[PDB]
């Protein structure tokens, strides 16, 4: 007396709910700097996403936000590019508006993809990252070439500035999803206690 | 204006809900013989379980049922024993009644832990499994020693019989959990469509 098709549909609705919940949790962990909680939530979101074979436009945006935050968190930490270069590719392909905040995050990631290699002492890789991404170019390459890690350009387009701008974007995702089914029902149980 | 403690509590309530949902899904996948769906649900349950640091008596039983089904599914197919020997250790330690069905499943696993090695042509391992687990003993060892894989003893304590008895136990878990929060709410959304 069990309809396998309706059971599979109920599991797909639940996977959709779990996906929103885990995106919300990943967003808060990234915002709060809770690295281990972020790693755990990311592993759970990655597994839950395998239970989905067809995704709506909203669900695709959700998984790409998750993948983007994952590469940003791996920034310092089957692809022959660095995590920040992979975050840059996701960022430019997400179905989202290219507003002032989008360009700021984009430019901050482009410079930090070079600066994190210099911070780690791998200047040959910083030049390779620069070549994959890029008069301004000749000056930026001269700065990398001279190992001028703390140049005022790198102090303006800093890692802290990249993280703050990404965190302000995360706040918009967090507010948009804070009302999703699973977190909303969980908060009511906690508030009733 | 956000209370981090109440957010962590809401995430713990949701992890508890996801755990029951994934146990239900793992049970149905095992029952239906949907190997790939089982592997996917197991990976999701394993990740979700990391989001829990304190478990109730009910939650511990749930994760041990999941671990038990996982070893049974890996039966053919950091521990120096076979998957069926690991299932046998979980089975004898779960907080559950040792009724007639429990002994039947236990004895079927003990013989199948030997017979799956013989089926795979590894008779030295079948003897090693036998030594770790065990006049009856001398006769069972003579059967392994003579590579008598299809002896009537092994035909009575068969793999199909072990799977059928485990599946009848899974039906009791499935009925006990079929009413849990997440699957119940998901079925209502599917029924309203
Ligand atoms: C300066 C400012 C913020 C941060 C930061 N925020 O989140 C994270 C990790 C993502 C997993 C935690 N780091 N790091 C440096
Ligand atoms: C190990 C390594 C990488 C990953 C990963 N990559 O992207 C994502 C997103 C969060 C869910 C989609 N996770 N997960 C586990
Ligand atoms: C005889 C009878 C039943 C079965 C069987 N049931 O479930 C499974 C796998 C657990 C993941 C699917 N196999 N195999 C042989
Ligand atoms: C890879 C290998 C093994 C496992 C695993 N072992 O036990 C379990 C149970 C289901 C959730 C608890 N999963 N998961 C993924």
């Amino acid at each position: 007396e069990e309809d396998a098709g309706l059971v599979a549909e109920a599991e797909a609705v639940a996977a959709g709910w779990m996906l929103d919940f885990l995106c919300l949790s990943l967003c808060r962990a990234f915002r709060d700097g809770r690295s281990e909680d972020f790693r755990r939530t990311r592993n759970s979101a990655e597994a839950i996403i395998h239970g989905l074979s067809s995704l709506t436009a909203c669900q695709l945006r959700t998984i790409y936000i998750c993948q983007f935050l994952t590469r940003i968190a791996a920034g310092k930490t089957d692809e022959r590019i660095t995590p920040l270069e992979s975050a840059l590719m996701i960022w430019g392909s997400i179905e989202k508006e290219h507003d002032k905040l989008h360009e700021e995050i984009q430019n901050l990631i482009k410079i930090q993809a070079i600066a994190v290699c210099m911070e780690n002492g791998n200047f040959k890789e910083a030049e390779e990252v620069f070549e994959r991404i890029f008069p301004f170019k000749s000056k930026l390459l001269m700065i990398i070439s001279q190992k001028d890690t703390f140049h005022s350009f790198f102090q303006h387009f800093s890692y802290n500035h990249m993280m703050e701008k990404i965190k302000s974007y995360v706040n918009y995702v967090l507010s948009e999803k804070s009302s999703t089914f699973l977190m909303k029902a969980a908060a009511k149980v906690v508030e009733s206690k």
